[PDB]
């Protein structure tokens, strides 16, 4: 799991994400769809307000990163939505690149924050991928 210092740094970004989260995720999508245009098809026809939905999930993750059992239901819900749109492990570094770049552009929070969010993203990605692997096996 993440170190206490990484957790402390993640918690310190919660106010920034509450103020700027949707700006960050909208920029993430702009970078993702431009650099990796095949990802557009994963989201076509899905629900509205994707930047808001991701920003809320990131804020909740940062808030409960030290209490992840509180996110059991939310993480299960994400995994099921991912499986319905054929999200695969190979996609996760694409969103990571674009999300960390958006965080740097919009918040310019320094290398300590960006390293912490890289670790936090990777932890949640591995969690989701593992759950999704199981769901991909389920009738
Ligand atoms: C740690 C990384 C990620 C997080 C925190 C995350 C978060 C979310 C959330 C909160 C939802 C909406 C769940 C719901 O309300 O039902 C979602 C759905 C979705 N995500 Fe992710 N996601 C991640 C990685 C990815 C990646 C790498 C891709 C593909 C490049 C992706 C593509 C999608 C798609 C296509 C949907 C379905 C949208 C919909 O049904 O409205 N996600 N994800």
């Amino acid at each position: 799991m993440l170190s206490e210092e990484t957790i402390r740094v993640i918690k310190s970004t919660v106010p920034l994400l509450k103020e700027h989260g949707t700006e960050i995720t909208a920029r993430m999508f702009e970078l993702l769809f431009s650099k990796y245009p095949k990802t557009k098809e994963l989201f076509a026809g899905a629900s509205e307000e994707q930047p808001k939905k991701l920003a809320n999930a990131i804020i909740a993750y940062a808030t409960y990163i030290d209490r992840l059992e509180e996110l059991d239901n939310a993480i299960s819900t994400i995994a099921r939505s991912h499986v319905r749109r054929n999200v695969k492990p190979e996609h996760y570094p694409l969103v990571k690149e674009c999300l960390l770049q958006a965080i740097e552009e919009v918040l310019n929070p320094g290398e300590e924050v960006l390293k912490a969010w890289e670790e936090a993203y990777d932890f949640l990605a591995k969690t989701l991928i593992t759950l999704e692997k199981k769901l991909y096996s389920q009738p």
